């Protein structure tokens, strides 16, 4: 299939004109051009039957030709109208414009209308959701290097932590973010956390610049991104020797997350992939403290679907990568969160992350 | 100086009933309460005649009321609607609604329609743009703070490029940030620029894994979010000794920035400001290597208003933050950048970053 012609059957489909596509992510998806405009205009118009075209920001144009995926292309400079420049580089004539609900400021939809007139708006955004869904060979190397990134992030976190010597939280943060932009990640995919001993058990924390408690636990949440692409990880290991408790809510957990991993395979159910981790911890009696879905889709963004949540019937297809993390926070105790994110295969899955699950000790 | 009163005289005077402000940083302008949803809802609510309302998600409430002015906080939780939650507590009684078109999608505002009605929305993005143009004594004093940060930046990342040793443009980024991080600067406000060479030329050029090259100039461009406002600077210095050609370069854009600090004061306008800089660069040859405006506004956001360009014929009046940064760029052979923001005093004009523009060698 085509990812494009999709996108222009759908026009067809919905008699709709052109898409006037907006959101970054989505242009990087649909063309593999990393942009950010930020308050300058930019959009992706496919056409249902005619060349698609991209209107970039005109320092932004030949970086875009760069990239070229047969797209037509052109910009405007910042002195000119946008949505004048834009409406005659089409050559007639548009009512329905695809755009996404989701994403595009009012400004750009009435700019649009200024020069287009009275216009139906159709939300792209559900089928660009769809096709996100499923993740291509490619898409998943992409992947597994944001992944790779996140294992060697959970060495550098882990031995920067048994050093002590006064290390805090805020240390081990840094010193992993800092080999990680060293090594040309352009930025973490959300706020890595180190969470030490209780504190690890409020999911609402987050890393100060608190020292780390020798003999309890430390949490360790984590993720790259990597040519565009996502890693979610979380480790949780012992500082010193664990006490008898936190070490079997380590163990609980462990199982938990490794059953639904042997689980998971084309067939399945969400809900039923968030019974397996959910009812095994629950039966040890702790499942009134794991009160966040086993896990979330993973791509682009650290965030889409499918949802690994018990309301969610969806069958689990080939191609799909989400997280599974199961979880067991006690205020003032511990918090125990060991999270992969993995990619259905044809007969089952694999993971984007392979560092120990065991409870390490350091 | 009420910014909430501010806008409720907007909303009487234009006779609009309510306003759902959604820019997370307009939220903390208005609020002091530094609050980003995501995909969840917020919205500041200010009326004619009435008590303001912040709605804002459950997770977020109880911040929302320590942390903030003392108005009428509420939440949603993901079980309701957020817009049903939003008009079962506007007892009456809406025909409008002011928002923000640069920022609200969509969706929100077809959220808002359906639980309000036909409403009319009515654009409140300019008052803010206005508001946000002229900032305030304290104002002044954060963007101190951030100011003084990238100084900081630029010595420590100064000394990393000396320290040779086959260190690389992302050797010194990193290691810039990582001392930021430290210090309590977790974010930057833009991607730290070092470029070596003729790669500062390229304006898409961002820090890759490469030697700094030696003999060449290294050009530093960085910036800090602290306490809600940002700094932005560029420095360009010498690795080892320059070819003085390149050298002239660093002395006509030194003696540029430099001349636009000495001349802006209230009563110029933004076109006289560029026109000073951009004449003593054209009077030295390199005139169509200045590819860019002499600098952006600066204040919350690190790009807003005033534009520095030729094309605006505004006056210049006190309380105005921009930038100002003068460049040559030479295909293949040099890149020279020096950047300044600045506050505009009651007869000329202090910057907030004071690091020495003359061309250094390490
Ligand atoms: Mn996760
Ligand atoms: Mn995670
Ligand atoms: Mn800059
Ligand atoms: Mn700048």
């Amino acid at each position: 299939m085509s990812k494009i012609e999709r996108i222009s059957a759908f026009l067809n489909d919905k008699e709709v004109d052109m898409t006037f596509i907006t959101n970054p992510t989505t242009l990087n998806y649909l063309t593999g051009l990393a942009i950010d405009p930020h308050e300058r205009i930019a959009g992706l118009m496919i056409f249902r039957d005619s060349t698609p075209m991209l209107f970039t920001p005109a320092l932004e144009v030949e970086k875009a030709k760069e990239h070229t995926s047969g797209l037509d292309i052109f910009g405007y400079e910042d002195s000119q109208n946008p949505w004048e420049v834009v409406k005659n580089h089409v050559k007639s004539d548009v009512k329905s414009i695809a755009v996404e609900f989701s994403d595009i400021p009012l400004a750009k939809t009435e700019g649009l209308k200024a020069q287009f007139g009275d216009i139906n708006f159709v939300n792209l955004t559900p089928l660009i959701e769809r096709m996100r869904l499923i993740k291509s060979a490619d898409e998943i190397e992409k992947m597994k290097v944001a992944g790779d990134f996140a294992d060697k992030c959970f060495e550098i976190g882990f031995a920067t932590a048994a050093e002590r010597n006064g290390v805090t939280e805020s240390d081990i943060v840094a010193k992993i973010e800092y080999e990680m932009k060293r090594m040309g990640v352009p930025q973490m995919s959300f706020d890595t956390l180190v969470l030490s001993g209780a504190r690890a058990a409020n999911p609402h924390g987050a890393p100060e610049n608190v020292e780390i408690q020798e003999n309890k636990l430390l949490l360790f949440d984590l993720g790259v991104m990597s040519g565009g692409y996502a890693s979610d990880a979380t480790r949780t290991i012992a500082i010193g020797q664990p006490n008898d408790f936190d070490a079997e809510i380590h163990k609980i957990v462990k199982e938990a997350q490794q059953a639904a991993m042997d689980f998971i395979k084309p067939g399945v159910t969400a809900h039923e992939v968030d019974a397996v981790a959910r009812d095994l911890i629950t039966k040890a009696g702790y499942g009134e403290y794991f009160n966040h879905s086993l896990g979330h889709g993973i791509g682009m963004d650290v965030h889409e679907y499918p949802s690994i949540v018990a309301g969610n019937d969806l069958v689990i297809q080939e191609g799909m990568c989400f997280s599974n993390e199961p979880g067991i926070y006690i205020p003032g105790k511990v918090g125990v969160r060991i999270e992969d994110c993995l990619y259905v295969t044809e007969n089952g899955c694999e993971s984007f992350t392979h560092t120990d699950h065991d409870l390490l000790i350091f």
